[PDB]
């Protein structure tokens, strides 16, 4: 079952709105005025260069970034040149990337949502049609539709009632979602 | 001006770099030899600019460093170009150290073209100097490198070219001697 945890901030938000804002604060920070961009820029794969249990981008336009989790491996330019793939266990969002592999991986400063025991599995012989590499390939960009069509059929998966469209509290209502 | 350094006393800019790039198009070029190189490869600190871009090769080990102020772009316009300060351009064999040991550096430095005084803004993209340089490098074709070399031994001296001995340049005062190991 997917599991998910959001602050209280975003607790009358649907999926679909909050994975917007993330996106827009991606792409502007003026999406979130007050904010400074002053992260440290770190990112990468933990442990890399190539492969890790955590794959880490930061936007260059705001301090928003991702933290992808599982067992991810990406081929550069053997065959399926340039496909992430492995197993995609959880999808963290949130507002600046701090620690790395030296402090035992990567983790937000803010962290807003985060999608756990997702399940997605994507084998390298799919290269970049895998699920796992749409996912995180859009994220880098600051684009959420493929994470977000996954969040939909993960949720219709535990009850074809849920979507992208409940809210963080009807999801904590389901028992899927758990307020932080 | 420039300045190169230098097993590679009769060679001429176009000889060397026509092995090296042959030996990054495969190990075959260069019989004997084989690879164990800790597959590394980024920027020094990175992840998207640093004071180094060091790049290991997939079929062998012949590699370079990128010495500088170096920046890549990502998806901020221009997309995918790799930009800034190229002061040198180092192409040894084996590519060793990292960002937390105090810098990229081969343990087997062939020829460092060394004070190349290329600098391209970000507002050029990809048809700046430094990107076509270095991207060229990610696979071998060093074609656009030697181009930029051959314009800048010829300010020093017009009869000097790319295609001149080793020594002619270094008893003219723009290369000294690295041996071998
Ligand atoms: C983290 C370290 C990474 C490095 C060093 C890297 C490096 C590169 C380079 C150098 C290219 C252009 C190569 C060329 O066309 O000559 C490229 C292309 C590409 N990369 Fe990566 N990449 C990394 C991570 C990723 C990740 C995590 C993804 C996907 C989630 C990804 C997806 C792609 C895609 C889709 C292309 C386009 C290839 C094409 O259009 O032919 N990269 N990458
Ligand atoms: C350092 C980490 C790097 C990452 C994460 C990365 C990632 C990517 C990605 C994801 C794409 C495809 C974007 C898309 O499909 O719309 C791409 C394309 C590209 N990358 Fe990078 N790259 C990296 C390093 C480099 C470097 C060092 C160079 C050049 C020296 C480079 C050159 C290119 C080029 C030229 C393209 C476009 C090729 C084309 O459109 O035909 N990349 N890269």
């Amino acid at each position: 079952s997917i599991s998910i945890s959001y602050s209280t901030t975003y607790s009358g938000w649907t999926v679909a709105d909050y994975l917007a804002d993330w996106s827009a604060y991606f792409g502007d920070v003026n999406a979130r005025p007050g904010q400074v961009v002053d992260g440290s820029n770190t990112g990468g794969f933990n442990p890399g260069p190539f492969d890790g249990s955590q794959y880490a981008l930061k936007s260059t336009a705001s301090d928003a970034a991702f933290i992808a989790g599982g067992d991810l491996h990406y081929t550069l330019f053997s065959n399926p040149s340039h496909t992430l793939w492995g197993k995609l266990d959880s999808i963290a969002l949130g507002d600046t990337l701090t620690g790395g592999a030296s402090s035992g991986g990567y983790a937000l400063d803010s962290q807003e949502v985060s999608f756990s025991n997702l399940g997605l599995d994507s084998p390298i012989a799919q290269g970049r049609d895998g699920t796992v590499h749409k996912v995180v390939y859009g994220l880098m960009s600051g684009d959420s539709s493929a994470l977000q069509g996954q969040i939909d059929a993960l949720l219709k998966a535990v009850d074809p009632s849920l979507s992208i469209n409940s809210t963080f509290d009807q999801l904590a209502a389901a028992g899927v979602a758990h307020a932080t």
